[PDB]
DNA sequence: TAATCCTAATCC
DNA sequence: GGATTAGGATTA
C-alpha cells in the first residue's frame, strides 16, 4: 500500500543494471536490505526484464588479459575505463582480476 | 554421449 | 580474497 522510496527505487534500478539475474539468495537479502516483500522484488524485477554468464569476446579476454599482465593492481579510474572500453561493469572487471589472481595461486 | 576442462558468477 | 558452483565448450 505504500510507494517505494526515493532510495529503494533508485537502489532497485542500481541492482537491475548491475545484474538482472535473481537468485533466491539475493531476492533474500534485497528483501531484508530494502524493507520490501520478496514478493514486491520478484515482481519488479520480473516487469523490468519482460546461471546468466557473459560470454567474454575475443577482443574483452585479449584486454583483461593484457591489462591484468601489465599491472595487476586495479585503481578506481582503471576499473572505470575498463568498464567504459569493453561494454562490462565495474564489478565483472573486479571478479575477473580475483578469479585471475586466484588461478594463478592455483598455479604457482 | 559422457568424461573432462575452463572459468564467470555466486556466496561467504 | 577463499571456496565453490555452474555455463558451456572441448575432448575422447
Ligand atoms: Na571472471
Amino acid at each position: 500500500r505504500t510507494a517505494f522510496s526515493s532510495e529503494q527505487l533508485a537502489r532497485l534500478k542500481r541492482e537491475f543494471n548491475e545484474n538482472r539475474y535473481l537468485t533466491e539468495r539475493r531476492r533474500q537479502q534485497l528483501s531484508s536490505e530494502l524493507g520490501l516483500n520478496e514478493a514486491q522484488i520478484k515482481i519488479w524485477f520480473k516487469n523490468k526484464a519482460a546461471r546468466p554468464r557473459t560470454a567474454f569476446s575475443s577482443e574483452q579476454l585479449a584486454r583483461l588479459k593484457r591489462e591484468f599482465n601489465e599491472n595487476r593492481y586495479l585503481t578506481e579510474r582503471r576499473r572505470q575505463q575498463l568498464s567504459s572500453e569493453l561494454g562490462l561493469n565495474e564489478a565483472q572487471i573486479k571478479i575477473w582480476f580475483k578469479n585471475k589472481a586466484a588461478k594463478i595461486k592455483k598455479s604457482g
